[PDB]
């Protein structure tokens, strides 16, 4: 009886968790409101959501990632002090009319990478406003794909990851463990292991990323096993799929071996230091680029020129330092070969070990036992 009423609590959460028939029409106002702002502080803007409510794994209140773009933006050019000046005084603007039309708590984080965040005045959703994340964009896009094979089946799996996640601090950017991102990338591998989503194995961008093109050609036609056909009237049917799933990932994570393996889309298992190689080829390829755009900037504005190596070493640095292959856990975001795990310490890795020793314990051995109510107990933290 135990695991019968998990299932049917844990299906009523992801149920309950789901945005509401007119979500797309709040959402698409949201981005409008933006670009009201973004109109009056910038030439030509442009206004992208991505995160949670463009792949869709996402509840009505869950935070906005905006990107900001404008007249004769480059992705290229950040890390360029002059053109990062250039952004500030974009987003020092943006912020003043963010304020003056309504939002609340307005915070503008003066950095060479700048962001402005708020309190939607309407909405009350936690908005994320930076210049140009192109990269989050596609990403957003790519988990849209995967869960558009089958929304309550990726649905209600990456929902109930995430919850567990945030409920035992797995899930707690703020106390060094991992994103919501990064655990649901890690989610999605174990997926693909269990055959229930492909391998990207052929990227095809620029720069050797995976593209929004590549994820959908390979999904049109993937097919899950025929029983699924017939999980899409019945979540008491649904949710022992998505239990099983859910024990196959506590168990998992309890046992992979991080010393070796990194997590990947396109690579499942891929080792830490064939990683290693597949980062010093992207950013072989990405400086090449870079260089040459600084180049054709300064030849358009050349007061900010000559191109300075220092600063240029210094924006490629940078490159490098988001994509170790050596932090605690490499989890491999597939549009940049950005290790979006890295922040998490050595310190916090018993903790996130040990909820999934718990998850695995209660999730398998003690199926008989189950209780919704204690496995996504909130930790006392």
């Amino acid at each position: 009886v135990a695991k019968r009423e998990f299932i049917r609590g844990m299906m009523a959460h992801y149920r309950a968790s789901l945005p509401p028939p007119e979500h797309s029409v709040v959402i698409h106002e949201l981005q409008k409101r933006v670009l009201d702002i973004g109109m009056l502080a910038v030439n030509k803007a442009h206004v992208e959501l991505f995160g949670s409510h463009v792949s869709g794994f996402c509840t009505p209140h869950s935070d906005a990632d905006i990107s900001l773009t404008y007249r004769n933006f480059s992705p290229w050019l950040q890390g360029m002090e002059r053109v990062d000046e250039q952004n500030n005084k974009r987003m020092t603007r943006f912020g003043k009319e963010a304020s003056a039309m309504g939002m609340e708590d307005v915070r503008y984080i003066r950095a060479r990478i700048p962001v402005v965040q708020f309190t939607d005045g309407v909405t009350g959703i936690h908005c994320d406003v930076s210049i140009g994340n192109i990269g989050g964009v596609e990403n957003s896009k790519i988990l849209c794909a995967i869960r558009q094979v089958f929304p309550d089946f990726y649905g209600a799996y990456i929902h109930l990851v995430k919850a567990w996640g945030k409920a035992r601090e797995v899930i707690a950017p703020e106390r060094s463990t991992f994103n919501s991102f990064t655990v649901t990338t890690m989610a999605l591998m174990v997926l693909q292991e269990l055959g229930l989503l492909p391998v990207f194995s052929k990227p095809t961008g620029e720069f050797g990323e995976l593209t929004v093109a590549d994820a959908e050609m390979l999904l049109q036609e993937f097919k899950l096993p025929p029983i699924y056909d017939s999980l899409h009237d019945d979540d008491e049917k649904l949710g022992e799929a998505v239990f099983f799933c859910l024990q196959r990932f506590a168990e998992y994570y309890a046992k992979y071996d991080f010393s070796a393996g990194t997590v990947s889309l396109i690579h499942p298992r891929r080792h830490r230091t064939v990683y290693e190689r597949v980062v010093r080829r992207h950013l072989e390829l990405l400086g090449s680029r870079k260089r040459l755009e600084w180049e054709k900037h300064i030849a358009e504005h050349k007061e900010d020129g000559p191109l300075d190596e220092n600063d240029f070493s210094a924006s490629m640095q940078n490159e490098t330092t988001q994509r170790p292959s050596n932090s605690p856990y490499v989890v491999e975001d597939f549009v940049n070969y950005v290790n979006c795990g890295r922040r998490v310490q050595a310190s916090r890795v018993r903790h996130i070990q040990q909820e999934f020793n718990r998850l695995r314990e209660m999730l398998i051995d003690k199926e008989s036992e189950l209780k919704f109510d204690e496995v996504f107990r909130e930790s006392d933290t």
